[PDB]
């Protein structure tokens, strides 16, 4: 079984790497083995001087505070999103573009993006009055939750996988994770892509045909929207991952759905299970949030994603066609 | 005692109560006696329908959570913020700008604004990686912390004096504050005086010249700057009120750069005992700070802060003819 997950890990540049096979063949350490695998891809241990053991230590502590109980916002998305990120990382229009220290926020800033995730909206936690709602004013509350847990969890026990940065490494590092992280609220999902569309229409390539970034609000916008589309890639994967995504968010939406109906409250978009269309509610959300967004990406990094985006409107073919 | 408590409280209307003889009088309950006196000056515990008893229970339990060791952030600080904003909202350039429930969320705004303050900068938080820093990701940490205790408090025993406002009034009552307390961290000083700014050069009147405020976003602005200039305007005071606020807010400024210089960290502005000048920094803080804040405010309210800002002026001539 070693030897078998080993095999499956040199997909790791790959979109469409087989992510709930690697959790199975990892025993549910999915997020800890592609996280190290990255790492290694990426020389990060040697270049930040990260002792092996506190990657894995800090690394198997995070896992843990995903909850494998919640159907979609567990330890698989988180591993999903990081993967995604990493290979988004490579794509030839950002080659050398971003230094070794974006790279580390962006991959670590994925891996923590939806760390101790309830498994249910911000807007259900505020309108319960839920503890969450109360420490974060109703203020991006999952996100601030996930970030403050995702840091706070260096401290346990070698588990400071930051512990040979310099000051100002961990001061830029800190900062840029929390304007990813907070990043990854879907309220902010139009602001995102406005703004994103802006750089796309007064784009500048450099000599060398890649991206022209030489300002933080820049450089941090891209790495922003590059995890959020890594956060909302599923609809762009192989139909087989894509379908068992869709059978996990239905299922936290049913159960979100079914706390709101037995607490009197207005049922959430998506949520009433006795009046949901599944494949109706995947076709718009790829029409009016993962399409708009991924093909700006598109734009972005053409001709880079054009087969992401292929798969991306092959799959909504088919969920329209099952419609019908 | 209680009946010069009572003399003395019959200037709640008017600027430069004597909030530190009322502190006195009071046995260190200025908050407590100030908002009573306000909620009944303002028909509030009728127009929402608050038991007295409860808003005692809760005022009390609030002025508990200030810290009597700190010289400026305590409850005195919050009695007088408070008191200020109940005189800013009188001025006759804004008499039918904001409704019952606004004029209530400024209120209490003002009383929570720095409940549980330790006596140090967001900077010195962050900069030390401590809890609050570390729970709110470094962005308007101290303020996030105000709002957080100041609604939790709420929760205790026969403390929820909102309990009689319908669902909807509760949520925009809620709202209102967030963005009240929010807006109070000084790092944002320049863009909200840059967005009075613009509203004075966008400013709409009527031919008596009192303010037309159509839109939630220009309200809310106003409430937000009124805050904030009740915050600061310790240098608008009579000059026996403000020499005696100086003394107060360089006693906190001292004891954090001793912390600074003990820790190794660069000394803040103002901090360094050994190096500073009070009264200097007071001159500066005025022309820097708080004169361009109180002449834009004097400008969308024109004339009526006239006054207000002669007296700063008058005070600002003082602190500087004791510089030799
Ligand atoms: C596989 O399908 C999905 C995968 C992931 C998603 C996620 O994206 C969004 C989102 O983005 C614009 C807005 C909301 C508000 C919903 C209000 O009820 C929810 C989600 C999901 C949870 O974070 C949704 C999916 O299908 C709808
Ligand atoms: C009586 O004198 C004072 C009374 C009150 C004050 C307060 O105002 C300011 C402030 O205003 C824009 C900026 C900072 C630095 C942080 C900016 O990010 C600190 C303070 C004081 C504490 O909140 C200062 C005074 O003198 C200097
Ligand atoms: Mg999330
Ligand atoms: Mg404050
Ligand atoms: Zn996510
Ligand atoms: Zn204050």
């Amino acid at each position: 079984q070693e030897d078998v997950l080993a095999k499956e890990l040199e997909d790791v540049n790959k979109w469409g790497l087989h992510v709930f096979r690697i959790a199975e063949l990892s025993g549910n350490r999915p997020l800890t083995v592609i996280m190290h695998t990255i790492f290694q891809e990426r020389d990060l241990l040697k270049t930040f001087k990260i002792p092996v053991d506190t990657l894995i230590t800090y690394l198997m502590t995070l896992e843990d505070h995903y909850h494998a109980d919640v159907a979609y916002h567990n330890n698989i998305h988180a591993a999903d999103v990081v993967q995604s990120t990493h290979v988004l990382l490579s794509t030839p229009a950002l080659e050398a573009v971003f230094t070794d220290l974006e790279i580390l926020a962006a991959i670590f800033a994925s891996a923590i993006h939806d760390v101790d995730h309830p498994g249910v909206s911000n807007q259900f936690l505020i309108n319960t009055n839920s503890e969450l709602a109360l420490m974060y004013n109703d203020s991006s509350v999952l996100e601030n939750h996930h970030l403050a847990v995702g840091f706070k969890l260096l401290q346990e026990e070698n588990c400071d996988i930051f512990q040979n940065l310099t000051k100002k490494q961990r001061q830029s590092l800190r900062k840029m994770v929390i304007d990813i992280v907070l990043a990854t609220d879907m309220s902010k999902h139009m602001n995102l892509l406005a703004d994103l569309k802006t750089m796309v229409e007064t784009k500048k390539v450099t000599s060398s045909g890649v991206l022209l970034l030489d300002n933080y609000s820049d450089r941090i916008q891209v790495l922003q929207n590059m995890v959020h589309c890594a956060d909302l890639s599923n609809p762009t994967k192989p139909l087989q991952l894509y379908r068992q995504w869709t059978d996990r968010i239905m299922e936290e939406f049913f159960r979100q759905g079914d706390r709101e109906r037995e607490r009197g409250m207005e049922i959430s978009p998506m949520c009433d299970k006795h009046n949901a269309s599944v494949e109706k509610s995947q076709v718009g959300f790829i029409d009016y949030i993962v399409h708009p967004l991924w093909e700006t990406w598109a734009d972005l990094v053409h001709p880079d994603a054009q087969d992401i985006l292929d798969t991306l409107e092959d799959n909504r073919e088919w969920y329209q066609s099952t419609i019908p």
